[PDB]
């Protein structure tokens, strides 16, 4: 009787269970949903698949979904972010089937995702079937689904494996990213097992809730091109998520990540924060809090002025690359820090990325620079030395998100706010499942939760911090044209 | 009070003219618009009436509108905000016809507004006509126009002066505010002169651009009930206005206000910021900057958490009113500090308002409290002593916006940003005047400026602060799905 | 009243009202008045004061008055006097005042001289001096020493000394107007009575110095063996230097910048020259409103401290063309020269917060050939160079900006500084029998840590502070008394 | 004896690589090696060190070694050792080490005693002592003095003193575990040789103390006339106290809390007890990440300073129930008692950043009748009272949290503190001839000059790209100083 979950160690379960209980002290949003909905079980019968950093905080999310009645299969959306003790808790209590561990190979990542997406047909002659709902962080669960369908249609056309899957090259001629090569390797394997797999999932698939900015961007592109195959909810852009998680969460988790990976003192150092959006604002605020001299880079004139108003210098990377001490990428873009920028940096300069993917820093070009010399400084920290100048740079966790790679990500309070939106999004998608009609080619769309619910998430966490909310009088409520119980701001308010 | 300005002292012109030139160093947005459009003159022929705090920064606005071809008549939107040397400058160099001075009585304020609205067309027998466009701040120019129209329709329904314009009481038997009585006093006088005055203005009236949150509130109410009789542009909600003027403007001008009117040290004091919106955030940020212990009051749970995340205590006024030292209202609401709260305050507590109207603090109840003792500490600073406790509270400029009442308001940089949106809004309203056809549509809506123009306002002020903007490469532009030249964010982005 | 020279006596009512409001936070002075107004430990003492006559200073004068002293006062700067504060004192016959806002440099020295002059009680109509001096900057102390030096040189040759009658100095450089007018007053007094200043030594028992610059002048006199009276360094009390110098300026520099400079401080590059106690406060306040502070320093320890607070530390010559605003806080000379001013960007603002105007080369700027000056507003001037046609805006002619363009530090910190002043005066007065002028060099000393802690205790209730009390076991473990002192003499706080 | 006692020698390679990376910011120690490795001013000196064996400490040890010293070392806390750092020293034969993370209190004093034990081979293998001591907290100095004191008492009545063979103190109260284990070692040494400690005095030339608590101990001995060797107070150097104690903690406290405490610090009411040099840095760090800092103080001067930074100042009793996290930074005892802990809210965190664990009543907590304890993770324990069922979470049994749950201060500030240490060691060695034992003379505690203090700041300016301005002839004369310093009077507080 072997277990189907693949994790590091099951005996670490008890530590994970005690950390979940401690975290729950601050996660009053998820604690309230469990208290309120565990009897009625609003998600009963739902098969949920999650692709999201399996941390302690996430384990409480999965438990919340379980207590509400869903069967769950889960994996991580990054090779370095899983907390093995959190994973073990879920498996020990039989809360969810898990395919996740810390320090996975890229190939392991894609097999764990595919397995998480695979469901056995219960009492209907066991064969392949998919999930009903998806919890996604970065869009990888959503991508494999879409790329699977695309690969299957292309397969029937010529009745053979599509040429783009087998090849290692791309449209241009350069080497494909390891992430793509492994994803294609898995799709090719599934075409040989069963070429109707991905399209078979669509009939019982009712929606996906996306957690982060980069995943939402991917979802919006598909929506405008009319290629979105399931309804979706943008959890990232809820006020109680983007204004707290992205900003305040990072203020603390970036520092935790830098302290663990970088041995140096952040005070007095020139630290460049590339991108001054919701994540960058938080990164800059924490770095200043500990004495760093932050220097910002931006493409957006509005964001540039905001950094300027907070006392920060705004330069282009090329003018400070030789004097700066530390570089933190928070743009969600690609090739922000190139091999050529890295060759100009000072001795032992530190490079980190807090964006979702490792495309911001050119890690592939760094690792494959002719005659590069690399050494492990500690777990998930590497020093690269160029052969011509003999100068080095220290990269934190191969360009993957530093707060989750070298630390544990955001703390429970802000995660409960993000995850309360997730549960509320999952319920909305599940309760609406009847409107999803697969007959007429009705395009699928991306929507946000109501402001009513967004304020509700905030109300659920006021007691954690001993916040005493003032209440409006009928006259006051009428004077500012709002209901005593809200909402209190118009739909375009920016907080 | 016809075509000859009415100011305090013309001899102050040279000081006003030199401060304008110094201010222009940072008001690059307005400087660029003058350089760009003074030849073509897009506003040529427009009669503009402005109701906005007549400061040095506003003079540059009026100059800009004048250089673009407009004829202008201006007044202030507050009895204490006018800067007499700024008003003289406009009159001396003959840029506009001004009706404003510092420390006006409420009676004269409404006369000044009514005078700025009155024009004499020299082509059609020198008859009384109205303005083509209105620059409003607080919605008073818009209010007198709409109330005037309702007064004329009510005047013809019975062929007599309506009862509400003569009585000093409202529907509940309470005394009407001096501002309503003084406005009704003007409307009555205009019904006797010409009962078709306000309805006559509407024919040539093509728009209004509103500056502040409180004015937009009034516009939204009218709009939703189909009572807005002219097109409107909401300048307040432009990113380059709301997130800079409201927040960073107050961060500096609140302190200037308190330093001039309040003699005590702010460091270590418990200062209560009521409302943690865009103005409140800036207030708290400035106060903390000089060592104060800020305590926040809120009705909005999201804003309450935002305050909490910045390390601020969030309480209801009743729990801290006895121990707190200073009180700052920034809600844009009414009855936030009642007489009963003022009686519980400690000896020499200071009270100030930074919202647009004096309604936040019950100033009328305090001044008319039986046996109240009142003395002038300095110009626009009064100490009120209650007879039963012998305790005193010190009120800054009778509850009117303290930054403009006790000091000179926000500095030129953010006002240039706020005023670059104003000029662009006037040009929009004027260029699209042909689309206003009253034989078809008499009810209008409020719109905001595009994000293209919003980002443009920001480009114009980058060089002021030595800001270096990064430029996206084609690959980066394509990867994040935006144009190299912008816009760089989606319409729902909150910056 | 009769003697006094002030602007307007009608402003007295507003001054008295401000004093009462200020007293809410100045619990130190209020307490000293409550406790010592009956016994009057300073009764019969004649006290002369040279210190920025502000509302806060009027409460100090009122306190010294309630404790029994007879007072004559003047300001230590030509722009810092608050006319309503000086009126309040005259109207209540608390002191004979010689001070007004916007004095000429010449009148400044005539006021100080008048403050130092006292008619001999009811004995006759002969002139004598003060028993005690309250000084800020060292000018009251300087005129006494230069007056004695001038009288000795007078009797040695039986004529006026040549150095008092010349307008050029050592290397043919024009003398500062402050020396010009001081020597002018000294020459006038040698003609009326060549024993005036030396006669004041007989009854002069001490001086209490308020600021860092004045203290430097005292220690130089002490080390050269030329100090003619005992002195107390009030500036170096923990309750003065750690609060007045730092947190005082954090608020009052901003007040002054907001009144003189119309521009927004957010995002601007503001150079703070000197990162001492005043510099630290300046930087903290500037950052609080979004400025990007750049620091200059000579001390590598203070430079590293600046670096730890996230500030860029540079030499002025590398940032003078790009910086927007300049704040000198070194207490040194020629920190900003005319050459530096010519490299500055159009409409760059320059200001000083140190005690004297010497930090900026104002005289060189005003006298630059072809220079064109215009008055922007009260005590704010725009200077324009003839060759480049570029301009710089100087605040209140290089004199201390917080008191020049605004009203100085708030009451709370001044109370801490002035409670130390009153305590210094009481000390000097109680030891007047030990001053024997017929044997002895005088020394500069400081108040004890006990009195330093006492000053702090007197201001805790203002801010609602709840102090913890050590148990006997804890007091023994950390080796202190329950009632203090809690730190060693070398503790830096 | 002769060989080291450490966790794992294979960790040495990681230790050496972290040392090399740390040297980028420790230009004080790098400059001292460059300058003095050839002349070797410490040549022949035997040095025993009791100081947290971290990577930063390993560079200190390496510096003393490059200057010609023979070294024996141990940690000054049971949880502060970094095993890779300890192993790096043993691999290069830089020193003989007795230290590892998670020592039992017994093993602590045994290691310290071993580090003090020198095998002089020029006398056919016979025991002697060190020439110089580098100390942090005063334990090396404590075992020396108490050792001497025990031998004098032993020799008086010719038997083992009864105060060493007992669980009780002067008033029948149980002795701290550290005293019993120290005494257990002192008794052992009386049995082997009752002249051991007094024999060390002959060649012992001095001690350089790192921290505030150890300095307090030294000053008490000085005033009572019981100090047995010259001492140099390194804590009170300006380049130590104003940087290490304040800015070091600003970062290392947050690192410790982040590793030990899973919760978000933003919006929480965090109580910082003591607003001294350490308290100031802690509060500054906590505010930086959005916490609401509440301060407790006994000193009204320090209380007003807190108030000037916008912090509420309260007595612990009025906030113990509502506060979320408690950080002791007083250097005192019984600042947080069992009775305070019983009133705290569910899952309140408690930590100490003072040198010793006495600030929190840990012994009382662990021995409370019916208390239930569980290990949450490495060095983090949750205690649950049986009557209320409420729990408190203690970080690393009340020991300095920055070094116990994290890796202490970063290299830059430690280089400043340790550059002072080396200079203090060189001073004590240079002046060894002035120590005349054959007289019974009083020994004093002295501080390094302001000249060498400014010198330490100069050696680190380049690390952060600081361009220092230089005084002109006229300016120097105006402020009455030399162009090359010192620039401040001795009483200046920075
Ligand atoms: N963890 C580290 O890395 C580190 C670094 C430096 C110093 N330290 C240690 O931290 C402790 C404090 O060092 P310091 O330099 O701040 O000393 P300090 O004297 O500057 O600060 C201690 C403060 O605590 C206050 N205090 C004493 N008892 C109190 C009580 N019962 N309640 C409230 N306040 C009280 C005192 O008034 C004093 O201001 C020392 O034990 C020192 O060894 C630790
Ligand atoms: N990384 C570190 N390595 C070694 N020593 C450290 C470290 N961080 C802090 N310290 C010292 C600990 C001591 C309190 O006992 C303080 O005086 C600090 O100097």
């Amino acid at each position: 009787y072997k277990m189907e979950s693949r994790i590091k160690d099951i005996s670490l379960a008890e530590f994970g269970l005690q950390d979940m209980e401690i975290a729950k002290t601050d996660m009053m949003g998820l604690v309230e949903l469990q208290r309120k909905y565990r009897d009625s079980k609003p998600l009963k019968g739902a098969r949920i698949t999650g692709s999201l950093h399996l941390t302690i905080e996430t384990s409480v999310l999965v438990e919340t979904l379980y207590e509400l009645g869903a069967e769950i299969r889960w994996c991580s959306c990054n090779i370095y972010s899983t907390q093995d003790h959190a994973a073990a808790a879920l498996v020990k209590k039989n809360i969810a089937t898990v395919f996740a561990w810390k320090n996975e190979t890229i190939e392991d990542y894609w097999v764990c995702l595919n397995d998480a997406m695979t469901w056995r047909n219960p009492n209907d002659k066991d064969k392949i079937c998919g999930p009903n709902l998806i919890v996604d962080d970065g869009g990888d669960a959503t991508l494999i689904l879409h790329e699977g369908v695309k690969a299957e249609i292309e397969y029937e056309k010529y009745n053979k494996i599509p040429e783009y899957l087998e090849t290692e090259l791309d449209e241009n001629g350069k080497q494909l990213s390891m992430d793509l090569k492994c994803m294609y390797k898995v799709l090719k394997m599934e075409l040989l097992k069963n070429p109707f797999r991905w399209r078979g999932m669509l009939k019982d698939l009712y929606g996906v809730s996306e957690e982060t900015t980069t995943g939402v961007l991917r979802l919006k592109i598909m929506e405008s091109e009319g290629k979105l195959l399931l309804p979706a909810i943008n959890v990232n852009d809820s006020v109680t998520k983007s204004k707290f998680d992205n900003t305040y969460g990072c203020r603390q988790s970036l520092l935790h990540g830098l302290f663990n990976g970088c041995i140096q003192m952040l005070a007095g150092k020139k630290i460049v924060v590339l991108g001054y959006g919701e994540v960058g604002k938080g990164c800059a605020q924490g770095l200043s809090g500990v004495g760093a001299r932050v220097i910002v880079t931006e493409i957006d004139p509005i964001c540039a002025l905001q950094a300027s108003m907070e006392g920060y210098q705004v330069s282009v990377l090329e003018d400070v690359v030789s004097e700066a001490d530390i570089f933190i990428t928070a743009t969600g873009n690609k090739d922000v820090i190139t091999v050529e920028h890295m060759r100009k940096m000072k001795e032992n300069a530190y490079i980190a990325n807090i964006g979702h993917f490792d495309d911001e820093i050119d890690v592939y070009g760094l690792e494959n620079y002719p005659g590069i010399k690399v050494i492990e400084v500690k777990q998930n920290v590497h020093k690269f030395t160029f052969p011509d100048t003999q100068k080095s740079v220290i990269l934190l966790c191969k360009g993957r998100l530093v707060n989750l790679g070298c630390a544990t990500g955001h703390p429970p309070l802000v995660m409960s706010m993000s995850f309360t939106n997730q549960v509320l999004a999952q319920m909305d998608l599940w309760k609406s499942r009847e409107l999803v009609d697969r007959s007429k080619n009705t395009r699928f769309f991306v929507k946000k939760l109501s402001k009513e619910l967004d304020e509700y998430v905030a109300r659920l966490h006021l007691d954690v911090l001993g916040i005493k909310l003032t209440k409006l009088t009928e006259t006051q409520a009428k004077y500012i044209n709002v209901s005593i119980n809200g909402p209190y701001k118009s739909e375009d308010y920016r907080y």
